[PDB]
């Protein structure tokens, strides 16, 4: 049911790509007659920037355009998210959200922490 899973830990290196699996989870019960909206926010509690967003690409930071990608399939339950071209500044704390209908949105309040080595 209502819920979101990914490592809690993500090392990656500078210049290389950066995979960090996911897969959500909600009640079967609950209508998706109209698609779900994937959304991946950047530093939530703080500048929370809009990593991604299947909704409206144009909600996208400029800070991550073109170099990030949802390698997921929404009807499948997998949100991985991949990074392109690492960078130091990218470490930081990535939280994954999906919307089905108002009412029905979900956010992961743990997230996925990455540090991004040398």
């Amino acid at each position: 049911t209502w819920g979101v899973s990914s490592p809690k830990n993500v090392q990656g290196l500078s210049g290389s790509c950066l995979l960090i699996p996911c897969i959500f989870s909600y009640p079967a019960d609950v209508p998706v007659s109209n698609g779900i909206t994937a959304i991946w926010y950047y530093d939530y509690s703080g500048k929370r920037q809009v990593v991604i967003h299947s909704g409206d690409p144009k909600l996208v930071d400029k800070r991550f355009r073109g170099r990030a990608e949802l390698m997921g399939n929404m009807d499948h339950k997998v949100c991985n998210l991949l990074l392109k071209d690492l960078k130091p500044e990218d470490s930081g704390t990535y939280n994954f959200r999906f919307e089905i209908s108002d009412s029905n949105r979900w956010l992961d309040v743990k997230g996925t922490t990455v540090t991004v080595t040398t």
